[PDB]
């Protein structure tokens, strides 16, 4: 019955994502599930553990989702395109993941455990970007530029465009972030 | 004696920037200044007004700072270089401004007043980016690409690189963000 652990985290994630980690009380979590404040504090002794474990659980889900989205795509350009696609804050789960990212970025600057966890996860996905570039390079489908300098650009761009979408910048949308990213690719990465 | 208003905001800014808006209590502000919780609530009836006005005050300061940094720089490339420079989270005030930005981005997704204020300020600086590109274009010092599509890229890049610096991504630093941005310029903007 560590099932109840998981319901607590799935609820916590969703509430942190939609209301803001700091506006969520443990009693908001219990209300949603019908358990007691005491139940929730048994599994997660503080609110910080709640964020840390919900985040760890989602970073696992996102990566699996990614692996299975790219299980066998031989073509290095389609891979990079779909990687880009997996990063768009489409309505629902991916939009929710972005919401947490934004929160995790400020917590990072204050919290070494959240900072560590966030850096491993980012680092892993960044290594995935660069690899795909080195692979696309070796096929001669991509230009021979420092793959790292390139993955840095590409991943910084995805993050900046994401913010523009989530903050409601005029004429931004998920549709427009996708066009933009695909153009950075066609014109700056592709041979 | 609306002087005390300003001390309250200068203190609030600094505390939100370094500890996180949600970890700051009104009594942390009063302690720092020696006024009462009651004094602070007279000028700012809620904690939200505190963030909204501190943010409004800093967005004015940042823009002035910018105007006077570019009062008369005829040369469209040096302008764009210095604009880039004004955006780096150098230790102290600029690092503090970034800290708030990151907080303002999540508050935006929940708070229409903070969202409005943040969009005007961003929009203003973005218009400044694009103008400088159109000006550099007209001098033939910059390539003729859609200035807006370009300013979007450039400003998304600055934001993504900023996050990497503040979150402590391996091998990132203010020095490296500057090199990177200057290269995006030399190679993607310059003729």
């Amino acid at each position: 019955q560590s099932e109840a652990r998981r319901r607590i985290l799935e609820t916590a994630w969703r509430l942190i994502a939609r209301r803001g980690y700091h506006n969520v009380r443990i009693h908001d979590i219990a209300s949603e599930l019908g358990t007691s404040n005491a139940t929730i504090h048994y599994h997660f002794p503080s609110k910080k553990d709640i964020l840390l474990e919900a985040l760890r659980r989602n970073v696992k889900l996102a990566f699996d989702r990614q692996v299975a989205e790219l299980h066998t795509i031989a073509d290095a350009r389609e891979r990079l395109v779909r990687l880009v696609e997996l990063q768009l804050p489409t309505p629902g789960l991916l939009r929710d993941e972005w919401s947490v990212w934004l929160q995790v970025w400020t917590e990072s600057t204050l919290n070494p455990k959240i900072r560590d966890l966030y850096n491993d996860a980012y680092d892993r996905w960044y290594q995935t970007i660069a690899m795909t570039i080195r692979t696309g390079q070796k096929q001669g489908v991509f230009r021979d530029q420092d793959a790292d300098e390139l993955a840095t650009r590409l991943s910084a761009l995805i993050d900046g465009l994401g913010i523009q979408v989530l903050t409601g910048k005029r004429g931004c949308s998920v549709d427009h972030m996708r066009q933009h990213l695909n153009d950075f690719i066609e014109h700056n990465i592709v041979e």
